[PDB]
């Protein structure tokens, strides 16, 4: 059947398939080209990606997301322990291993990292099937460059409790690469610089491809920065001003801020485009409507911190990788973050002029790869 590839994201996933010469990433039922990577489990069902996620506020502690981070870890590593403080699901240990405990159906169970990630990917598998017509049970998992043989081995047994036969796991930074065709070029070795810069986590990655070996020259970046950060920011924002003109503090008030923050994170995405974006929310607290409007300069000024900051692991990876910046072939764009258009100005200033790769939409290009690979893998291409 159809050969697939999954990027099994943090906060989004997305699957491309190649055919007739081409990749197409598939749109899920909401038409949306990504999927959060969210679980939620009610009174009658359990919920995955767009519907999930749309539930949260009503059901935070039975709505599961963040299982890239528990994945293929042990419950007392430090990153666990540190983690849990700001997950609103519990987390329990089994015997050592990592679980997350919910109810559902009104009684009390738990589930392995690996089985929330396995319905991620089933619904991701279903996504394809969907468009298809077809039968998809061939994949390729993506995962970072940094995770170690339990995070693969247990991103590959998701895949297997969803039913995947798993072709391989590739690199995410890889899979960016092979989007472009920079192991294709004609030549000898290409230093290429992997920017991604997700929902949830900013990750820099060296390759130095030659004779179809992907060698990690370095890695860098930061495993608690995203595009969520950015909303947090616009989020502060917004709730102060509220609070100055309706003598309100709608902080606590999960619904309302979720409301807010969703409106942020589409007035995000529009900044990307275009130089404002309206914030239209009916009732967002007591039958107050909340209409205003942001700039993107106002959205660049109040991240300007974080943004600028994204450079320092990229200095920090290419001392690491012995290479000056002149050396850099390829400069690659990954993640849905990396659309803003003050993060391209920062890292082609910071290359002083050098054009990037971005022609396949960052938040795609993982998946893209990913396809391609499926295809060679299965003997589609
Ligand atoms: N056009 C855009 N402009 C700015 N941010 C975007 C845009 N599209 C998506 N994003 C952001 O990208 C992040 C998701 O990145 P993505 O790479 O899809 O996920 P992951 O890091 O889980 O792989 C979210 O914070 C989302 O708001
Ligand atoms: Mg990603
Ligand atoms: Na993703
Ligand atoms: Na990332």
């Amino acid at each position: 059947g159809p050969a697939v590839g999954i990027d099994l994201g943090t906060t989004y996933s997305c699957v491309g398939v190649f055919q007739h010469g081409k990749v197409e990433i598939i749109a899920n039922d909401q038409g949306n080209r990504t999927t959060p990577s969210y679980v939620a489990f009610t009174d009658t069902e359990r919920l995955i990606g767009d519907a999930a996620k749309n539930q949260v506020a009503m059901n935070p502690t039975n709505t599961v997301f963040d299982a890239k981070r528990l994945i293929g870890r042990r419950f007392d590593d430090a990153v666990v322990q540190s983690d849990m403080k700001h997950w609103p699901f519990m987390v329990v240990n089994d015997a050592g291993r990592p679980k997350v405990q919910v109810e559902y159906k009104g009684e009390t169970k738990s589930f392995y990292p690996e089985e929330v990630s396995s319905m991620v990917l089933t619904k991701m598998k279903e996504i394809a099937e969907a468009y298809l017509g077809k039968t998809v049970t061939n994949a390729v998992v993506t995962v970072p460059a940094y995770f170690n043989d339990s995070q693969r081995q247990a991103t590959k047994d998701a895949g297997t409790i969803a039913g995947l036969n798993v072709l391989r796991i590739i690199n995410e930074p890889t899979a960016a690469a092979i989007a472009y065709g920079l192991d294709k070029k004609v030549g000898a070795e290409r230093n290429v610089l992997i920017f991604d810069l997700g929902g949830g986590t900013f990750d820099v990655s060296i390759l130095t491809i030659e004779d179809g070996i992907f060698e990690v020259k370095s890695t860098a970046g930061d495993t608690h920065l995203g595009g969520e950060d950015f909303d947090n920011r616009m989020v502060n924002h917004f709730i102060a001003e509220f609070k100055r003109k309706h003598k309100k503090d709608i902080s606590e008030n999960k619904r309302a801020v979720r409301r807010l923050r969703t409106a942020c994170e589409r007035a995000k995405r529009t900044l990307s485009s275009s130089t404002q974006a309206s914030i239209e929310i009916d009732s967002l607290y007591e039958g107050i409507d909340f209409y205003t409007s942001i700039t993107r300069a106002r959205f660049e000024e109040l991240n300007a911190d974080l943004f600028r900051g994204t450079l320092d692991p990229v200095e920090k990876a290419l001392r690491d990788a012995k290479l000056d910046k002149s050396q850099i072939h390829d400069i690659v764009l990954v993640g849905g973050s990396t659309r803003i258009p003050k993060i391209q100005k920062l890292l082609q200033d910071f290359f002083n002029g050098k054009e990037l790769n971005k022609s396949i939409n960052p938040d795609e290009a993982v998946a893209y790869g990913a396809a391609v690979q499926a295809a060679i893998l299965s003997g589609d291409k």
